[PDB]
């Protein structure tokens, strides 16, 4: 499984926006479209020389989107088209809830490994600030709260997130793999406005705003073009998961993934888990058995936010940052009308 | 490619529902959660025996829409949820505009292909009925020009649209739409099961493809009627959105070897006949070969449902071993096209 072939669906960039806060924060007076505009010039800066060079060299753009008109696809692929992706270059949008982001990359993942594309784009965008603006059994459950509703450890894990994030922030951490979104006033932004200090335990995720890409190509192709490489996709799987109880869907997903690639919890080094809310991330790492050193190492999306569509590509970038040469790590997270994804992946 | 082998991804069933007429037609009074559940309650009844007894063995169900909130996501998920098909099948929803239902077909392939999935359900939904009613910059202003407009960029048009309807009613009434459709209940008692607009086009409509790999097939005894053989979309000038399958048409046949005189049926999506007219003539088409049974200019084209239609027409105008293509030209400029095999 260490051993590359050139076959491989080999990751080249990965980068995330900084996370706004959603109303509050950076990107309230901005939407989705030039959100993707703007990470998108950022992001192409990035690309090796021979891709830069020939953008239609891109065989498809995957964008994941939960809340937009359609899932956003004309004004992201207008976006795209801002930015310099030709337009010989196909587009598809998605919506998967949650994981959408994360299936922007299963999507792109196929086509390569199928051979229907070499290199491909996968996407993920949210505005939660300017888009959360749009009964007889079964069907009435579907689309959170309460689903998790279905306290002291609870307090406990939101707390060691935002303090394992706000450590992460303040060491330089996640300076690699985030990139500076200019606002409209001249302000740039490049620090995820949501993890604070002195976050302790007391009684009383995050609904923000964010984009996140990765970039797949085929080994071989990479070879041929010595493009740099990060790492590689090795598998995805997803499940569907009792609506009611829809957070529990990590503690289906994960196994599924790793009966299906071979690996065991204990191979692996890093568990990138989304914390919709933490009970639900709780339950996830204590029914599979999973080291809570190894969970989310630094910071959630308690602490961090939780920009529905970019979340599962944004996990790629920061679990890409997280691993060191050789290492597998997991991506997964409950998915809205009750479902459960979970990507693995390597470092090289 | 006309060998086959267990690793086929094999098409187990396909119906559509009758293309209601946009804003006036029967399903008017209904949106996409209705008209899905209800085809699937359909459906489901016209599926074999072992998997109306599983149905769980369906792992996937991606979906194609391209004017609800989020492509429907929520809603048509609990559709599912509700004409029995379990929890535990994930769900996808697509847009891929004017493909999407093909696309979502594509989808179910690739996963059944790369062994993600064996079985899996590819559907088209619209209702432009209901949700009909959901920058500055000398490039992506492109994705802002209405599609007419992009068609603006007559005699041969108006001929081209006239048997459109001739086919289409001629079929219709010959009965040749009877074994695709499926019959849509309708609130006020009255089933429907006929295409309205055919009499001698905005409509909502749905539409289901059942892919299962061979292997499983055989496996599970189940019926085939017939294959996948590739999908290729490519982008396209969104001036000129509509020379879209000009170029689709080339590419799938090329990733495949098969040539233009090679296909036997070529389900173009019209969308316009200006449009149509030209991929035709540029691809240098057979018109015996080109829509058969006629096409949207009658039929109607309920965006996100009519990939997955001409899935399920064009699967009855083939007989045992033949090839035929479905391209259309896509929205923001763009152009799809796939490949399939009676058998």
């Amino acid at each position: 499984l260490l051993e590359k072939r050139p076959e491989d669906v080999v990751i080249v960039a990965a980068n995330r926006s900084a996370i706004g806060k959603g109303f509050k924060g950076a990107f309230k007076d901005v939407n989705t479209d030039y959100l993707l505009y703007n990470f998108l010039n950022e992001f192409i800066g990035r690309f090796p020389e021979p891709l830069r060079a020939d953008l239609n060299l891109i065989e498809e753009v995957a964008c994941g989107n939960v809340l937009n008109v359609g899932a956003g696809a004309t004004e992201h692929r207008a976006a795209c088209l801002a930015s310099g992706i030709p337009y010989s270059t196909p587009f598809v949008a998605l919506n998967r809830q949650c994981s959408s982001g994360l299936t922007a990359v299963n999507d792109i993942a196929n086509k390569i490994k199928v051979g229907q594309i070499d290199i491909g784009l996968a996407l993920g965008v949210e505005s939660m600030t300017n888009n959360y603006k749009n009964k007889n059994r079964e069907a009435k459950k579907c689309l959170m709260g309460i689903t998790n509703e279905n306290r002291k450890d609870q307090d406990e894990f939101a707390a060691n997130s935002y303090q394992k994030a706000y450590k992460a922030k303040n060491e330089g951490l996640f300076e690699d793999e985030i990139l500076p979104i200019k606002l409209p006033d001249g302000s740039i932004c490049q620090s995820d406005e949501g993890p604070r200090p002195n976050v302790t335990a007391e009684s009383l995720s995050q609904v923000s705003d964010g984009v996140a890409g990765v970039l797949l190509a085929r080994r071989s192709v990479a070879n041929q073009l010595n493009l740099p490489v990060l790492g590689r996709y090795i598998d995805f799987q997803t499940v569907g998961v009792p609506p009611e109880i829809m957070g529990v869907g990590p503690a289906y997903a994960i196994p599924k993934v790793l009966e299906a690639t071979g690996l065991q919890v204990q191979d692996i080094d890093i568990f990138e888990i989304n914390e919709a809310f933490a009970a639900q991330a709780l339950y996830c790492i204590h029914k599979l058995g999973i080291d809570l050193n190894k969970v989310n190492p630094r910071g959630g999306a308690i602490a961090l936010g939780h920009p529905l569509g970019c979340t599962g590509a944004r996990q790629v970038a920061t679990i890409l940052r997280e691993l060191k040469k050789d290492q597998i790590g997991v991506v997964s997270m409950c998915i809205g009308t009750g479902m459960g994804a979970a990507a693995i992946f390597i470092k090289e």
